[PDB]
């Protein structure tokens, strides 16, 4: 267990030292997207909580392929708007229901350290 808390404010300093193991430690869901919201990084509480296994979904686009449920202005459009502005930072409740039961969460968006790289970060609530 990788002791980061969810929405803390150096959350992309202390990630950007984590390898895929080390994340895998982390006692939230993440998911490292490139600017077109194909899937970089995916980790085990992620799978944990949507069913996906991490290693399969790495490369896929998460808008297009592996989430349709977030394909709206609600997220994707917030997430377009922030690679388009190169800043991002958001957190708000969604509710992933595609091909699972319907699950609320809290999703923390924000821009990673690193080039062309931005964060997802989810919880139960
Ligand atoms: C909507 O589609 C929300 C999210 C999501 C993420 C992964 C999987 O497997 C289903 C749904």
């Amino acid at each position: 267990m990788e002791h980061v808390a969810f929405g803390s404010e150096d959350i992309e300093n202390t990630l950007a030292k984590m390898d895929d193991g080390q994340l895998d430690g982390l006692a939230f869901g993440a998911i490292q997207l490139d600017g077109d919201g194909n899937i970089l990084q995916y980790n085990a509480a992620q799978g944990d909580i949507t069913g996906r296994d991490p290693k399969q979904v790495i490369g896929k686009n998460f808008f297009k392929d592996v989430a349709p449920c977030t394909d709206s202005p609600e997220f994707y459009g917030k997430f377009k708007e922030g690679v388009a502005s190169g800043n991002l930072n958001t957190m708000f409740e969604y509710t992933f229901d595609y091909q699972m039961t319907p699950t609320k969460v809290k999703v923390h968006m924000k821009k990673a350290l690193s080039g062309d790289s931005y964060w997802v970060f989810v919880k139960r609530v």
